[PDB]
């Protein structure tokens, strides 16, 4: 997250760090949202690699004990079936992550809240990014949990020329674009959480920036609309 401030340890329980093993350890590579005790949504792009993966919920600075992390490893991958990793500007940059043993629930381990299908924010709505990715285009990734003001950009905005154009979907959320604050590489499969009726739900699953940058005027941050895929979300979760 560029121009993010730390998030309060509490904040927001469903979000989840998911790691690679890498050499004799653990490597933050995306984020994701616990959504059932034993299910993590996350961005499909996150998982085209054939690695071995591991959640982390419950954790809040990378680098050292929090006294409140599980780890959990990854049983079963589902990505969307329409998903095609030479094409994100497509959509479908979701998958569900089945967990080998359920986490245990608690102040710092909470399942996402999603909003119903079809939800569409009006432009401008307040939502909040986080995760653990690039603090800077180009930088490195932050040791503590980052949050960052990014309020919607509507669709008809989004996908206007001096935005992004046809790569935006229907099927996909715009946030931000103020050229100071943005999602960054390492945020990917995480939450956009946003306020609706006075309770925050996860709106978006972080897809992608620009090319030229995380944090670029007129090119918000890009995820993929949760609300698009409540039906698909509930098919898999209840044949797996
Ligand atoms: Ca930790």
């Amino acid at each position: 997250v560029v121009g993010g401030t730390e998030a309060q340890r509490n904040s927001w329980p469903s979000q989840i760090s998911l790691q690679y093993r890498s050499g004799s350890s653990w490597a933050h590579t995306c984020g994701g949202t616990l959504i059932r005790q034993n299910w993590v949504m996350t961005a499909a792009h996150c998982v085209d690699r054939e690695l071995t993966f591991r959640v982390v919920v419950g954790e809040h600075n990378l680098n050292q004990n929090n006294g409140t992390e599980q780890y959990v490893g990854v049983q079963k991958i589902v990505v969307h079936p329409y998903w095609n990793t030479d094409d994100v500007a497509a959509g479908y940059d979701i998958a569900l992550l089945r967990l080998a043993q359920s986490v245990t629930l608690n102040s710092y381990v909470q399942l996402g809240v999603l909003p119903r299908a079809g939800t569409i924010l009006a432009n401008n709505s307040p939502c909040y990014i986080t995760g653990w990715g690039l603090t800077r285009t180009n930088g490195q990734l932050a040791q503590t949990l980052q949050q960052a003001y990014l309020p919607t950009v509507d669709y008809a905005i989004c996908s206007s020329s001096s935005y992004w154009g046809s790569t935006v979907k229907n099927s996909m959320v715009c946030a931000g674009g103020d050229g100071v604050r943005s999602g960054c590489q390492g945020d990917s499969g995480g939450p956009l959480h946003c306020l609706v009726n006075g309770q925050y739900a996860v709106h978006g699953v972080t897809s992608f920036v620009s090319r030229l940058g995380c944090n670029v005027t007129r090119k918000p941050t890009v995820f993929t609309r949760v609300s698009a895929y409540i039906s698909w979300i509930n098919n898999v979760i209840a044949s797996n």
